[PDB]
Parts: C-alpha cells; structure tokens; sequence
C-alpha cells in the first residue's frame, strides 16, 4: 500500500564534483561522481580509499564504478525505498570488494569509505560508511548529517575527548568502519529535509581535517556560483595545508 502513490517528481540539484591529489600523497585515492538513472534521478557518490592499506585508489574507484553501474541500470527508486536500495547495494558492493581484496595479492587489505546521497524533491537520503561527510548549510547553520566512523569520534561520543581535542589528536586518522575489510557492513542511513538549506556538501576528510565548519559556512554563504565556491573551497583546504587528497561535491538546493 505504501507504493500506491504518485511517481517521484523530477528533482536535481545543480551539483559539481571537485578533487585534487594535494601536495603530500603519491596518488589520488579519493573517487566519486554524480550519476543519473533512467528516469534522471540523481545519485551523489564520494569515496576515500585508505592510504594506510594497499591500493586505496582501486577500492574507491571500484565502489564508485559499481554505484554508477548499478544506479544507471535502475529505472526508478521510490523515496521510501531509497534507504533500502542504498543499504542493499552498499552491502553487496562491500562483499564484492572484500573478495576482490582477498584474491588479488597486489591489493590485499584495500578498502574505502563511501558517503552517498540519493536526491528527491523535498529530501535527500544518505548512506555513510567511514569518515567522509555529508552536510547541509544555510546562512545560519552548518549541520553535519553523518557521524564519522573514526576512533577519535568514538572518543568524542563517549566523552573521553572534546571535538577540539579530536581535531589535533595523534590518532585522528584511524577509522572504525570501512568498505572492503569485512564480509558484512552496516551503513548508517539518514533522511534530511532540504526545505531551508542552500547547499548539500559531501566531502572527504582532506577537506574537514583542515578546514573547520565555521570556515566552510562563511565561504559558502557569500554571493557566488557553485564553480566559484568549489574553486575557493579547494583553495582554502590547500592554503590550510591539507596533507591529504581533497574531494567534495557541492550541490545547490534551489
Ligand atoms: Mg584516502
Ligand atoms: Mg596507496
Ligand atoms: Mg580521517
Ligand atoms: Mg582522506
């Protein structure tokens, strides 16, 4: 009976993907993109391959390419089924990535984070594995929707350290949930209403490990196009001395 209802109205955001190796990593091990299904629904994908394990770029490209293949083959995903579609496809891809890593001795142990978003008229449905992020931003507030699967965030969430301490912690890079390392994964799923926000941001930690939320909001709330803001936001991460790959998708909410 939930499916006895009207088809989803067409809704895209103007969105663009930005990525840079940066000056301190051998490879760009981030990956991602903006994909469209056969009814022109939109999926945003960003993945941060693990630098401390082999073949991060293989893992992130694999998960991105799988999501692209799978979503472009789809016709329609109803709003109320979007969480299930993302959870089931992330779980499947994770299982496939686990075996790919186990079998190919050049890539043993590889894995990646994944944050992704399926866009609807009035809402976005986000799935998250790892410490890449999704935010909504307006002139008053910048809200992180996801919760990092990182060890320092476990310390924050148990009151062992403060957010500022986590930002400077020597173990800040360690992650607690990632694609490819185990046969099973439980992604976090979120639904966010879009009505009074101006931007949806998906990003790798190359951005937010060096640029605080306040700075991102101040940039994004000035007059500017998505191209201007993306170019400036990338420059800001570099000027803040990011030692990582920096990747993000900015999507303007109309
Ligand atoms: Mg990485
Ligand atoms: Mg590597
Ligand atoms: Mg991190
Ligand atoms: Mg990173």
């Amino acid at each position: 009976h939930h499916s006895e209802g009207l088809v989803p109205r067409g809704s895209h955001m103007e969105a663009q993907f930005f990525t840079d190796t940066g000056q301190h990593r051998d490879k760009n091990e981030d990956a991602g993109g903006i994909f469209y299904n056969q009814t022109n629904q939109q999926l945003l994908v960003l993945c941060d391959g693990m630098g401390g394990h082999k073949a991060g770029e293989v893992a992130s490209k694999f998960v991105t390419d799988e999501l692209k293949s799978r979503f472009e083959a789809e016709n329609l995903i109803e709003q109320h089924q979007a969480e299930n579609w993302l959870r089931n496809n992330i779980k499947d891809i994770n299982f496939q990535l686990y075996h790919y890593a186990q079998e190919n001795a050049e890539y043993k142990g590889m894995g990646t984070t994944c944050v992704c978003a399926l866009v609807f008229e009035k809402s976005v449905v986000i799935a998250n594995v790892g410490d890449s992020r999704a935010y909504v931003i307006n002139s008053r507030q910048i809200e992180q929707i996801t919760s990092d699967h990182s060890f320092v965030n476990h310390l924050v969430l148990t009151g062992q350290i403060t957010p500022e301490e986590a930002f400077t912690h020597p173990q800040r890079n360690i992650i607690t949930k990632v694609m490819g390392t185990d046969k099973r994964v439980s992604p976090d799923l979120f639904i966010k209403r879009l009505n009074f926000y101006d931007y949806l941001l998906l990003n790798s930690d190359g951005l937010t490990d060096y640029v605080k939320d306040n700075e991102i909001k101040r940039l994004l709330v000035k007059e500017g196009t998505i191209e201007d803001h993306g170019d400036q936001l990338m420059q800001l991460a570099l000027d803040n001395h990011s030692k990582d790959n920096v990747t993000f998708i900015l999507a303007a909410i109309e």
